[PDB]
């Protein structure tokens, strides 16, 4: 049978720092959620299942496929990780009650989940929905088990990057062994006449043309991600090494963006070179190409403004 209301509290949510990541954003590894659970042998039996919903959670920061609900060295349940990624706006746990050697009436305990939140990243339906999940500053993070809501408060730092310039982001999709990479054109307050956006992949990355998004967004959120995506006048070419989008008139208040899945040949680094051309209404063409090297980890030296770490 499927039972509900095993997870009964959200105890704490804290960020853990590492060599690579400095600013404490929702997508920044790693957030650790401590949750309270309780099981009653009269209402739950070995093999019964139960699920925890994690809205606005992109993935689990672990290579383990499961985590156990343990108390005093006894494993009372096993919960499989089900990352939302680009499939669903929420992540989940699919848990199963375990047979134990020590009979209990009621037992309670906690579990730690390593997670990163989703506040955008591409023009996909999932990322656009999740771009409205949180705002900079204080938020309430709510998980659900059946109809039971469990929640705690947290403070998310806004991105330190100015939204008015170009925006780049890359994020690993573990189940796919691909990454998504985004490029947002610099802001022209009153609209655009023309431009060229996109990136050329080199140094151990190819572009997956079957998973791309091209749209214009009505502004960006607190972490510089697109919040909407509408069609507009553009022509594009996508090859295994280059995605290039040439666009024409874009209305005021909109930001053109393009993202694609990337296949990396290793988990060391890949390089993207961005064309970055734009002409604001009434203005002159700006041509400002730049190159970034995206790293999966932190390399010994740190390292130029051109070296950035994926999330």
């Amino acid at each position: 049978k499927t039972i509900t209301g095993v997870f009964n509290s959200f105890d704490s949510l804290t960020w853990t720092r590492s060599v690579e990541y400095a600013y404490k954003g929702p997508e920044t590894p790693t957030w650790n959620a401590v949750l309270g659970w309780s099981l009653n042998s009269t209402t739950a039996d070995p093999g019964d299942t139960f699920t925890l919903i994690l809205p606005c959670v992109f993935k689990f920061i672990t290579t383990q496929t499961s985590v156990d609900l343990t108390a005093d060295g006894v494993s009372y349940a096993t919960c499989d990780f089900n990352a939302g990624e680009e499939f669903t706006t929420f992540s989940s746990l699919s848990c199963t009650v375990n047979s134990v050697s020590v009979s209990y009436a009621r037992v309670s305990g906690t579990v730690k989940l390593p997670i990163t939140f989703n506040v955008g990243g591409t023009g996909s339906s999932v990322d656009l929905a999740d771009s409205k999940c949180f705002t900079a500053g204080k938020n309430t993070v709510t998980f659900m088990d059946g109809d039971t809501k469990i929640s705690t408060t947290v403070d998310f730092d806004a991105s330190p990057v100015s939204p008015s310039g170009y925006i780049t982001s890359s994020r690993i999709i573990p189940s796919l062994n691909k990454l998504s990479s985004l490029f947002v054109v610099p802001q022209c307050e009153n609209g655009y006449t023309s431009g060229i956006m996109g990136f050329v992949a080199s140094n151990g990355a190819t572009i997956d043309c079957s998973n791309v998004n091209i749209g214009i967004s009505k502004g960006l959120n607190d972490w510089n991600f697109p919040v909407s995506s509408e069609s507009f006048s553009y022509t594009k070419t996508c090859t295994s090494t280059s995605i290039t989008v040439e666009f024409q008139n874009v209305p005021a208040g909109y930001r053109p963006f393009v993202d694609a899945y990337i296949s990396a040949e290793n988990i060391d680094k890949y390089t993207l070179t961005y064309a970055n051309e734009y002409t604001c209404e009434n203005g002159n063409t700006v041509v400002d190409p730049f190159t970034l090297t995206w790293w999966w980890y932190k390399n010994s030296e740190a390292d130029s403004d051109g070296d950035v770490i994926v999330v």
